[PDB]
This record gives structure tokens, C-alpha cells and sequence, in this order.
């Protein structure tokens, strides 16, 4: 964590006294727009254009992963450059230590720590230092560090400039999507963390049951049609998939969500391989980063730092859900 | 923890050592219970098979201790061997006689507080690990054996003339095959899962866990040829493999990170697991609460939180067919 301009090695902190962290922690909720107008929150004028915006991600984070997937589906590679922090999130938090294969270092300003860029945008900044970060190269500031919104910007803001066709938040499906997003976040995306980081046996039992209850639900839905809302791929699927692709390799063992493996569900496993095999998506998946990060960064639950050999799986097996449905 | 010169050490066992290759009690307890009281190949004589003399201190969580409980059922030795179950929580005092946990009985002979008190009684200045199972001699108030591989040999024959059920799980004809299996099954599986769970470095874990799955693969091949490891006869090699197998999905998979495959993913190993589990008398010896509680809560070095994972789903009651499939 990063308190009023200074870092604190998990020293967050001595306690509280006014009052939640803080008045600038989600002060990065601006929107990229096509006209430069401010979005529904934050301020303008971050207008969609080339060679201006940049992504700071870890390949290990399921939230940052969303933005990489949307970057591929929408053909935004020629508009949006990418920096990849080191997988080992140690005492300094996200680090620009390259050397780990696929780690790039701060390829813009050559900083040494992710928290440095947060300061370069607000030196009096109080709050968490998270990926993903959508960065304005021209104002040297943070547009947004909220992945749920970054993927919506990517969805339309670049269309006139030549983005690939696709709308992952179509006005018709929006209420279904917001609804799915609601419980999928609480019971699955964030669910596996509530379980893996649970404080007591009682906490863990409640969290992990929610996880598997929802999996049974999703298995059912997938079920009646190819994706969550029907025959159309939406951001609700992408948001579910980033957790799913990490489930068998990390969450099952590391976060003790071990009642069933994704590979045990007919549909969920098919869904997993489906999106996995979409052109361009496999390359955004890097299991070394994923596994090194979780097993080595979380000393409070895996003190030994040992990376388990991992549940067996083959994501390249043809899935036939394109045929099966509708 | 560990006893040093009669003194228990809360897991500072010891402050290194400076002396060094424990000990004069590394001689452990290796006497043999025999039919006529003659001495076995180690230890001394006088431990003749009889009623109301011998007792067994176990944990329901321990695969080694579990071997002796199973042999006790198969051979019908309940009339001759009484049993005490220590508490599953193995903390800073080692095995404990804390009842309160269901299945824990306290010390049914002398109501001690700690397993290590029994060791001290046998050897007031004992230096070594305080382990289960312990075969205790009520007459001479000492320890006969604390070596599970030998206790099962004793159970297998020592009582044959006093009413033990017919059955030889180490018969002359199969001894060579059995000894060979025991050798590699012990090093890569019974103890292999431990080498993996407690590996100090990533390299140590990598080598242990691969040998574990390499051996399961080999075992899967063997158990697709006949009902048991050596053919159509159950032997101690099966029993020794089984006690690990039954703990594999509830604990070793998650807790010891042996998670490439689940036993339920193997047709034959999973059949063999259900097959032995469903033999009369066997299921009573299995207590998943003791097992899952012991491993997750006791090993704070591996699992600081002491959280007990919900655990891989399984079902050992479903019929297995192995009684017919072969041969
Ligand atoms: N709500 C934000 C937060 C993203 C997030 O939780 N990122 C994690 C990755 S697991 C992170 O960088 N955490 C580091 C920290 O909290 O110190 C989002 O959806 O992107
Ligand atoms: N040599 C013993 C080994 C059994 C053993 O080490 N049991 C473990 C339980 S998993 C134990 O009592 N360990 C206690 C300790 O080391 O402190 C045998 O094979 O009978």
C-alpha cells in the first residue's frame, strides 16, 4: 500500500482514524471517449487516438487480463502499447524488474516500481497500487485503473479510428450483463480470494461454498446456450473466463477451492477452451507469470513459496460448442 | 517436537545439534511379539503372544499407524489388542492424550497427558522422535515396537494359535515380490508425498512429486493386470499402499501439493481404493475428521492459517467390480 505519497511494505498501517483509503484512491475513474468529453465519472478530455495511451498490466492478474483480451478482440494493438510488470509482487508491490521472461520493465519511463507512476500522477496519493493501469502518455497521468470500465472504453471509443467490429456491451443485453457481472464478481471473481485469504475456518467455508454453488449455476446456464447471455459473446463471459483460466492452475490448490476442477464440468471446461482458442487469445495467457505470481507472492498463505506441479489439463482440445449451439 | 536425553523440546529439536545423529535411542524400539516368546531378529525375547497384555497407541490420522489397525481387523485381533487414539492435533507437545475430539480416547491405560510420557517410562533418558504407532506391553510397562512395518508382521502370525483369523499377508511364496514393492512404494509414495509436502526448495519438491506421479502411473499399470499388487491375493504391500491412497485425495493432493491427478482419475487405483475400503471391518478404521484435522491444523509450517480445504469430492461406497473383472 501507498499512504499519502510514501510506500509501506505491507505496513498498511498502524490503524485508521479517518477514514477509508482514500480521497484519491479511485480518483482514477476517467473515461477514454471518442469526442474527448468526460465519461460518466471523472473528467475529460482523454480523446481516442493513436500513440497516446498505454497499458500497465501483470499477465498474472485476472483483472488486468480482461483489458488484454479486449485489446485483442477489438484490434487495438496498433493503438495501445503495453508494459508488463514482474510476476513476483513482493515487499515493494508491483515491480518493473524485467529478466523474468515476458516482463518488459516500464517500457515508457523506465521506472522501478508501479507505485512510482501513481505518484507521477498524484504525489499526495493515498491508496492501493493496482494493475491494470490505463495511462495517458501525453498528460503523464492515469486515465483509469478500473478494469470493468477500461474494457468498456475499448469497446467503442476506437471504432471510428478503425477498431475491429464487435460490441461486448450491446444495449439489448446490458441489464442481463450487469446482473451476471454482479454475482459472478461477488461469488467467483472475488469469491476465490475471499476463500483463499479467508481469516477463519467459518469464513472460508462460506466463501468456498458460494464459489461452487455459482459454478453449478454457471454449468447449468452453459448449459442452455453457448455463452452466458445466449449465442453472443459479451464482457460478462470475458470477466468470468479470466478467473476460469486461473482456476485449475492456481485457485484449486493455492486458494483451496478444491471440491471440483474446471476440467470436471462438461460446459465450463468447454467454455474455457472455447474462448481460449479464439484467434489471438492464447497469447495473452502466460501460466508461468500466473503461477509464479500466486504461489510466490502470497507468503501469508504459502510461506514455503513452493509452486505446485498443477492439475493436468489440455486447453487445445477441440470443444465443439460452435457446433453444439444453438 | 522431540525428546532429547529425557527432555522434550517444543520443536527446537534441537538448537541445531552439535551432537549429533540422534542417538543412543536411535536404536528405537524394535522388539518382536512372537508365538513362543523367543526374540525376533532384533531386540530381546519375552514378548509372547497372549490376551490382556498388549496395547496399541495410534493416531487415526497416521498412515503408518493405520497399517496396524487394518492388520488388527483382518487378523481378528480385537480380543488381544486394546487401543488408544491420541488427539489429531499435534502441536508444541507432540502427540497428545487430549480427548474431547470425537474418536480421541485419552490414555486408556494410565491416563497420561502426552505420548512422550510413555516413551519416557520405557526409557527415562530417551532421545528421538515420539511417534505412533506404539505397541505397548502392559505386563512389563515398556514399548515392544514403534515400527509399523514390523508390527504388522507380528500381528500376521504371532497369534495364529490363539484364535487369530486365518490369513497370511506375507506368505513365503510372495515375500520377494512384496519386499521389492514395499521398497519403491515406500520411497516414492508412502514417504514420497511427505518429501513433496515438506520440500525445502522448489527443486526438492519437483523431484519428489514427479516420482509420486511416476509411481502411481506404474501402479495403475500393475493394478490393471490383477486384483492386487502381486496377483489375486491381498498382501501387506497392498495394505501399505492403501493407507497412503486413502489419504491422497482428502489431504495429499492439496495439502502436500501432489495435485497433478486425483486418485479418482485412475480407473484401477481408484478401484483398488474402493475395493479394500469396502472389506468388512476396514471402513471403521477410516476417520476423515482425524485425517483432515491432523494434517491441515498441525502443519503450520506448510499451512499457517490452519484452514481445512473443503476437499476433493469422492465416494468410496460405489461398487468396484474388481472381484469379478479378474480374472
Ligand atoms: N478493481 C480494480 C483492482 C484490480 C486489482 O484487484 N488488481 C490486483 C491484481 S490481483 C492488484 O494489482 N493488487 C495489488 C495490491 O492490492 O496491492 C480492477 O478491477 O482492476
Ligand atoms: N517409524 C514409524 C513412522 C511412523 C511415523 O513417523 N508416524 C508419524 C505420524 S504421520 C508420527 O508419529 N510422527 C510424529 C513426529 O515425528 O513428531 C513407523 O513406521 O511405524
Amino acid at each position: 500500500q501507498l499512504i499519502d505519497g510514501v510506500w509501506h511494505d505491507t505496513w498498511y498501517d498502524t490503524k485508521s482514524t479517518g477514514g477509508k483509503f482514500q480521497r484519491s484512491a479511485s480518483a482514477f475513474r476517467n473515461w477514454l471517449t471518442a469526442d474527448g468529453a468526460p465519461g460518466p465519472t471523472g473528467t475529460g478530455g482523454f480523446i481516442a487516438e493513436k500513440d497516446r495511451y498505454h497499458l500497465y498490466v501483470s499477465l498474472a492478474c485476472p483483472w488486468a487480463h480482461r483489458t488484454l483480451i479486449m485489446r485483442k478482440l477489438k484490434g487495438l494493438e496498433p493503438f495501445i502499447s503495453v508494459s508488463v510488470v514482474n510476476p513476483l509482487m513482493l515487499e515493494n508491490g508491483w515491480t518493473f524488474d524485467d529478466s523474468f521472461p515476458g516482463a518488459t520493465g516500464d517500457t515508457l519511463y523506465q521506472n522501478e516500481f508501479l507505485y512510482q507512476l501513481y505518484l507521477h500522477a498524484d504525489p499526495h496519493y493515498s491508496g492501493r497500487v493496482t494493475v491494470p493501469v490505463l495511462w495517458d502518455k501525453k498528460n503523464h497521468t492515469i486515465v483509469s485503473n478500473e478494469s470493468a470500465e477500461i474494457i468498456r472504453m475499448f469497446n467503442t471509443a476506437f471504432d471510428a479510428l478503425g477498431a475491429k467490429a464487435g460490441d461486448y456491451y450491446p444495449p439489448a443485453l446490458q441489464t442481463k450483463i450487469d446482473e451476471l457481472n454482479g454475482w459472478i464478481y461477488d461469488t467467483v471473481n472475488n469469491g476465490v480470494y475471499k476463500a483463499g485469504f479467508a481469516t477463519s475456518q467459518e469464513a472460508y467455508d462460506e466463501a468456498v461454498a458460494k464459489v461452487f454453488e455459482s459454478l453449478a449455476r454457471l454449468e447449468q446456464i452453459l448449459g442452455q446456450h453457448r455463452y452466458l447471455t445466449g449465442n453472443q459473446l459479451t464482457e460478462a463471459d470475458i470477466r468470468l473466463w479470466t478467473t476460469l483460466v486461473r482456476f485449475d492452475p492456481v485457485y484449486v490448490t493455492h486458494f483451496k477451492c478444491d471440491k471440483h476442477r474446471i476440467s470436471d464440468y462438461l460446459n465450463l471446461y468447454g467454455f474455457l477452451r472455447d474462448i481460449y482458442q479464439m484467434p489471438g487469445i492464447a497469447e495473452t495467457v502466460n501460466f508461468d507469470h500466473i503461477r509464479n505470481h500466486y504461489f510466490r507472492s502470497h507468503k501469508t498463505i504459502n510461506p514455503t513459496g513452493i509452486i505446485s506441479i498443477g492439475p493436468w489439463q489440455d486447453l487445445d482440445e477441440p470443444h465443439g460448442r460452435d457446433v453444439r449451439f444453438g
